[PDB]
């Protein structure tokens, strides 16, 4: 069991790349509902394509979401 994205890096469960090149991941809140979250970087060090704005990578996201809407 090893997936890869479209380029080489190894992405864990859960994250999924569409044929646009955006991540996407699921979590759940503090709310117990199912959430969806979206990012054109996998890692912190990824890169936005020319003319698309910054955006918090997964692995930041993931963190900053479930260790603050989570304790």
């Amino acid at each position: 069991e090893k997936r890869r994205d479209n380029r080489g890096r190894i992405l864990k469960t859960g994250e999924s790349q569409r044929k646009d090149g955006r991540y996407l991941y699921k979590y759940i809140d503090s709310f117990g509902e199912p959430q969806f979250v979206y990012s054109w970087k996998l890692v912190a060090t990824d890169r936005v394509p020319a003319g698309k704005r910054d955006c918090i990578s997964l692995r930041e996201k993931i963190a900053e979401l479930q260790k603050d809407i989570h304790d």
